[PDB]
């Protein structure tokens, strides 16, 4: 314990030896308190001016205004639960590894990611780009590395905010050991028949409909109450078994990240009373946001196969597994494991399962005892499943089946339109020029034109924003692919995404205009949040050229395209 965290603790203690106070009124009983020291949501105006009807919708406007979960302790699974998890985890890493080779990620790869600007949740150097251009930083990584090979840690400390930051150096060493999981698509659907990494919103609906085609019971989509807080040291040990597939240096580096920064953690949390509190603990999810996605997917795949085993009566008791029950669990995994993975869509802590039958609904002993407690339902109340794949929630969406005038079938993502409009009206951080604010609006507009084209208000607002922002200005700012981030014409990108590259579309005839591209039903559009039929919305649509001109006047004398005549009503 303190042998693995002390140096990190000893080091911090000194840089702040002037104020090292062992507060006796610290609010902790689940963390291990160590000491304390002295320390010290903006609206996008381009989108808001082009969405005026929503200025009076509280679900939109309230989105732009303005832990007791982390300080909890998950129990220890029982012998039979621990055996089920170890056997399943061993088999799952083997399956994921059959067509993939673990490998170390490179300084070169990491530098390019930073040059391309990506969320690396990092903290001598201003930005992350400058540090990647300083050899001293790399000498620091080297000292830290050999330390990890020396089987010890000095500088890999978390900062809670609850999303924990590490400094760029410790992010590098995490990426070097484990980035292959994401960089080489270990959770692609093709490689892990449950995963959806890299799939994209335009694919998720087709995937759920493919699961719906399997013979079986209802579709179950139980959310876990605070997934990251329910990750057990036993979960962290089964995730570590990926190092068993590694060799040489890599295996040792990966082992150190798991041992020193996962199965042991040191965190700095700011407390108002404002001090810095240096706390530690073993279990719970604390990793980069990308590694956390992959390991969440893995452990979720594991938990859901075990829940399926319980429904199928592969085992009777989580208390203890018989010897013949071990061979049966193994027989089941080898005989039907891949078939049972294909009955799932799993995105980190989010899942949809189509089990063999509805015994799964009341198979709760392993799921509860693994600590993966379901959200807003009583611990022993059977799960309520969905009968129709078009009503299943997944990755904050539902999916509609939409028939084009030519008979071809689109499966399209959807959510409450208030949520879509409210999110596009928010920027993150400040220092934003009018130009950079306009390019973010453009990025939302292009997303709506490709993914939400079927919502009458969003196709009209997207056309209006793309009309209001200079034509050649470039849009700016893990299951997803951002095809809207481009200056290419949006009808050409629509054709590539929905027709050309769409494996569920046999007829490859390109669409010639936006009017070939259908909408949801008028009533189905209202149900999912549309303002069609309101007076405010009618005035907005009728007078849209006046709103477009207001924003053009603010941005100034630039080159604009009118995209509004791409809609039937706006044709002279
Ligand atoms: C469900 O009710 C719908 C409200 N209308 S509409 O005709 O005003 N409308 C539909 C296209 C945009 C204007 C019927
Ligand atoms: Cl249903
Ligand atoms: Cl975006
Ligand atoms: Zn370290
Ligand atoms: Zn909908």
């Amino acid at each position: 314990n303190l042998d693995i965290i002390g140096k990190r603790i000893e080091k911090i203690k000194q840089e702040h030896e002037t104020s090292w106070h062992y507060d006796q009124d610290h609010p902790y009983k689940t963390w291990a308190y160590h000491g304390s020291y002295e320390t010290k949501s903006m609206v996008n105006g381009v989108v808001r001016l082009l969405t005026k009807p929503w200025d009076i919708i509280p679900m939109v406007t309230q989105m732009a205004m303005t832990k007791e979960k982390v300080d909890t302790r998950t129990q220890e699974p029982k012998e039979g639960t621990k055996k089920l998890m170890k056997i399943t985890a061993e088999w799952l890493w083997k399956e994921l590894g059959k067509k993939k080779t673990p490998r170390m990620c490179t300084r070169e790869e990491f530098t390019r990611k930073v040059r391309s600007n990506a969320a690396l949740g990092a903290i001598k150097w201003k930005s992350a780009r400058e540090a990647v251009e300083d050899s001293g930083f790399w000498e620091l990584v080297d000292k830290e590395r050999n330390l990890h090979l020396e089987g010890k840690c000095e500088t890999c400390v978390y900062n809670m905010m609850a999303i924990w930051y590490m400094w760029l150096g410790a992010r590098f060493l995490e990426f070097e050991a484990l980035g292959f999981l994401n960089e080489d698509h270990w959770f692609s659907r093709e490689n892990s028949l449950s995963g959806v990494e890299g799939e994209g919103l335009h694919k998720l609906g087709y995937i759920l409909r493919d699961v719906s085609k399997k013979e079986g019971g209802a579709m179950y989509a139980d959310d876990t109450a605070g997934w990251d807080t329910r990750i057990t040291l036993e979960d962290l040990k089964n995730e570590e078994m990926v190092t068993n597939h590694m060799e040489g240096e890599h295996k040792k580096l990966a082992e150190a990240i798991f041992k020193l920064t996962y199965q042991n953690k040191v965190v700095r949390v700011q407390r108002p009373t404002t001090v810095m509190d240096i706390i530690s603990r073993r279990d719970q999810r604390g990793s980069g946001q990308v590694v956390t996605y992959g390991l969440n997917t893995f452990t979720n795949m594991e938990a859901q196969l075990i829940r399926q085993m319980e429904g199928e009566g592969v085992f009777k008791s989580i208390q203890h597994l018989t010897v013949t029950e071990e061979i049966a669990v193994k027989n089941w995994l080898v005989r039907v494991g891949r078939e049972r993975l294909s009955r799932m869509a799993i995105s980190g802590d989010d899942c949809v399962v189509k089990p063999l039958d509805d015994r799964f609904a009341s198979a709760l002993t392993a799921l509860n005892d693994m600590g993966k407690v379901r959200k807003d339902i009583q611990q022993w109340e059977p799960s309520r499943g969905w009968n129709d794949w078009t009503q299943v929630p997944f990755c904050s969406h539902h999916f509609h089946e939409l028939i084009m005038k030519d008979g071809r079938v689109l499966v399209v993502p959807c959510r409450n339109q208030d949520e879509l409009i409210g999110r596009a009206r928010i920027s993150q951080g400040a220092g934003w020029s009018l130009r950079e604010t306009a390019c973010l609006g453009k990025s939302y507009a292009q997303m709506w034109s490709l993914m939400y084209f079927h919502r009458r208000d969003l196709r009209l607002a997207a056309n209006a924003i793309c009309s209001a922002v200079p034509s050649h200005w470039v849009p700016t700012s893990i299951h997803a692919t951002h095809e809207w981030m481009t200056t290419e014409d949006m009808l050409t990108v629509w054709n590539r995404v929905w027709i050309q590259e769409n494996p569920w579309m046999e007829d490859k005839t390109p669409v010639e205009s936006w009017e070939e591209i259908p909408y949801l039903g008028k009533r189905e559009d209202q149900w999912c949040g549309s303002l069609i039929g309101l007076t405010s919305r009618a005035t907005w649509a009728k007078n849209i050229q006046t709103a477009i001109n207001q924003v053009r006047s603010l941005i100034g004398n630039e080159e604009y395209t009118d995209y509004m005549p791409s809609m039937k009503r706006f044709r002279r």
